[PDB]
């Protein structure tokens, strides 16, 4: 009740009541809010409601203090001051920007661009107000009810009627009941539960609707520059393997906090890992959002770090299966790895956060708040994926608006940038470094000569809204016949009901854009479906074509990224 304003700090009794996380503000400020939004209602120990009885005056501009309590302008006492004067809420202890933040519905893109160019606190109060929206919207969505069980692995769901039905991907994972976490795929669907039970026909599932912590701790610690390495202990013989980020190592220990740049394949988990061999004594807590990108950082550590002082961290309500190869839950180890979510409340001597693209301003406040560390270093790649904007339906979200992180990496640059992808058949290396990174990015191979584009537009149709193009799955099958080699391949597209008839019909293992993200495989089969915003998206392109270390097939509609595409063209 007796808090601190999240606008001047000003110590107030006053909280909106209107508001969805109900923020402290000062008599100053908190007059300056209700008298521009619709936002009217004060609270205190007791709230600012008329105290004549059966009276609903609760608009605070509307109410006045007749001695000790609150009434308004029909029932207030001849000597009475209002509520509202002077450009003040009358208060204990006696902005524009945040009335947008308050009153918003987080659909427009300009509502997540405004939680980023704001102050740290209102950083903090966008991002606690933005998580609590997306959970009350998850209310909104209809129950699917089991109608029959076919076999172990497909099913036929009953929905809600007048409730609308969240679309069917492995984004929106459903609590089944609790037996387990579920998710599904498109009258014959498919059913992937966590934990493997006998279907019952009648057990319904409702989606994992969780409670939005508050933030304290800001996205990013005010930064510190230091003279000289503080608090860590670096080797003179380090490996010639690591050779090349020892300055960018020294950056890291000369600073508060680090921001690397990574185009794809350029060394980010090699780097990673190597920065706990050249300060061999640092105990380092690695942090990414996902459970594949925490296991990515876990396969890289297996090969050069001792196995004996790394421990996976798993939350008791195991999610997914994930790196079984460390000892599991050990908090005290050397080297931890753990998904943001789930961390413990410790500290270190560096804390790794990967995958900085993915994570949103809650995660980088919540990472602030569970571990205390020397140093923190973010490695990630602005013209990568961002996390999902659920609420998000009007406008595009620009790289300099994921978060913190990357807003300070798209306007004044990353600390260090790793400059030679050496994953990618430089025909890709090429096109990305001219497309999305100022052509700062060089290829350390050669042109493969197995990287093809084809400009067909094919039919678009659509199972529900996620799209399908029959005809591109189709000149992909022509083109396997004609290049056996390719029968390896991983077929990509930004659509999982393209993915699901190209499985079917290719037999190719499947994966979308952003589910390809931070893997790598040999061929990459790329089928671009639409011509949509969704599809057209650089950065998802850019994802989507640098998942190749051998060739790649383009099949494209967008006349635009046909062109740029540095690829040998194909005809039918
Ligand atoms: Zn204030
Ligand atoms: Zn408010
Ligand atoms: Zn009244």
């Amino acid at each position: 009740a007796v808090g601190a304003c999240v606008l001047c700090n000003s110590q107030t009794s006053l909280r909106c009541g209107a508001c969805i996380r109900r923020p402290f503000l000062c008599c100053k400020c908190c007059y300056d809010h209700v008298i521009s939004t619709s936002h009217k209602l004060v609270l205190s120990v007791n709230p600012y409601v008329c105290n004549a009885p059966g009276c609903d005056v609760t608009d605070v501009t509307q109410l006045y203090l007749g001695g000790m309590s609150y009434y308004c302008k029909s029932h207030k006492p001849p000597i009475s001051f209002p509520l509202c004067a002077n450009g003040q809420v009358f208060g204990l202890y006696k902005v524009t920007d945040f009335n947008a933040i308050a009153t918003c519905d987080w659909t427009n893109a300009g509502d997540y661009i405004l939680a980023n160019t704001c102050t740290e606190r209102l950083k903090l109060f966008a991002a606690e107000t933005l998580k609590a929206t997306e959970e009350t919207f998850k209310l909104s969505y209809g129950i699917a009810t089991v109608r029959e069980v076919l076999s172990d692995r497909e099913l036929h769901l009953s929905w809600e009627v007048g409730k609308p039905r969240p679309p069917l991907n492995r984004n929106y994972v459903f609590t089944g009941y609790q037996i387990g976490e579920y998710t599904f795929e498109k009258d014959a669907v498919v059913y992937r539960g966590t934990t493997t039970y006998k279907l019952n026909v009648g057990d319904y599932f409702v989606l994992t609707s969780h409670t939005v912590m508050p933030l304290s701790a800001p996205t990013l610690v005010p930064q510190e520059h230091y003279v000289r390495i503080t608090g860590l202990y670096p080797t003179l013989n380090i490996s010639d393997e690591f050779s090349s980020n020892v300055a960018n190592y020294q950056k890291v220990g000369m600073q508060k906090y680090s921001t690397l740049q990574g185009p794809p394949g350029t060394g980010k988990s090699h780097f990673a890992i190597g920065l706990a061999l050249y300060y061999p004594s640092a105990r380092i807590v690695y942090t990414a959002c996902s459970h594949a990108a925490v296991d990515a950082l876990c396969e890289k550590a297996l090969k050069y770090l001792p196995i004996d002082k790394c421990s996976r961290i798993i939350p008791a309500r195991a999610r997914v299966e994930c790196f079984d190869k460390f000892k599991v839950n050990s908090t005290l180890e050397q080297y931890v790895f753990c998904t943001v979510n789930a961390l413990p409340e410790t500290t270190a001597d560096i804390v790794v956060f990967d995958e900085i693209s993915m994570a949103t301003n809650y995660d980088l406040s919540v990472v602030n708040a569970r571990l205390r560390a020397k140093h923190y270093v973010y490695i990630g790649d602005p013209a990568q994926l961002p996390a999902p904007r659920t609420l998000l339906t009007k406008g595009t979200l620009e790289p300099e608006y994921f978060n913190s992180v990357c807003r300070l990496m798209k306007t004044i640059g990353p600390d260090m940038f790793l400059g030679t992808c050496r994953r990618c058949p430089a025909e890709i290396v090429d096109t990305v470094s001219a497309l999305v990174y100022d052509n700062k990015l060089k290829a350390h191979k050669d042109k493969s000569a197995q990287c093809f584009k084809m400009f067909y537009k094919g039919v678009i149709t659509h199972d529900v809204s996620s799209a399908i193009n029959r005809p591109q799955i189709g000149v992909v099958r022509e083109f396997l016949t004609r290049n056996p080699a390719w029968r390896k391949a991983v077929f990509i597209s930004p659509y999982n009901s393209q993915n699901a008839v190209a499985s079917k019909i290719l037999g190719l293992p499947t994966q979308t854009v952003d589910s390809s993200q931070g893997s790598e495989y040999d061929y990459v089969i790329f089928t671009q479906t639409t011509e949509t915003a969704h599809s057209c998206n650089v950065n998802r392109f850019n994802v989507a074509i640098t998942r190749a270390k051998v060739g790649i097939l383009c099949i494209m509609s967008d006349r635009d990224l046909y062109d740029k595409l540095q690829f040998t063209s194909l005809e039918i």
